[PDB]
């Protein structure tokens, strides 16, 4: 929103800031966007994405909000990520630890954009590596990485 005018574990993203490859909630599912089009009927943006967990395709159109006179905004929802430290890497999954010390013994890593390989080289050469983590009804998934500098 803004000052208050408004547009779970999701943030509102204006559509002009959405690009191919971004993660969005489509039909309630975390997806990587693979196509952006415009509806002939409504003129709104339409998003086609691949579910990060199930790999199924989902489509959803933007939501048009009009919170104030002459303010008209198309938005989608994106997921909120958690950042965990990486303590160990064993056979496609990692031992991670949260900001408060909570150990996650077997966190799977998404098979996407060479993440396991990029994570391993960054881990091999550990303290500065973080994983970005999404949750699907209790199921956590490492979907990206970050080296803190």
């Amino acid at each position: 929103g803004y000052y208050y005018h408004s547009f779970p574990n999701t943030v509102t993203i204006p559509c002009h800031h959405i690009r191919l490859g971004d993660f969005l909630m489509l039909q309630g599912r975390p997806c990587q966007v693979i196509r952006i089009s415009t509806s002939n009927a409504t003129g709104q943006y339409r998003y086609l994405g691949v579910d990060l967990f199930t790999k199924q395709l989902h489509e959803e159109s933007s939501f048009v909000s009009n919170p104030a006179p002459s303010v008209i905004v198309q938005t989608m929802l994106g997921p909120v990520f958690k950042q965990y430290r990486v303590l160990d890497m064993q056979g496609g999954h990692i031992v991670a630890m949260t900001e408060t010390g909570d150990v996650k013994q077997s966190l799977p890593v998404i098979d996407q954009s060479n993440l396991w390989s990029r994570l391993s080289t960054a881990f091999e050469s550990r303290g500065s590596v973080r994983v970005l983590v999404l949750n699907d009804s209790g199921r956590e998934l490492a979907v990206d990485m970050k080296v803190i500098h």
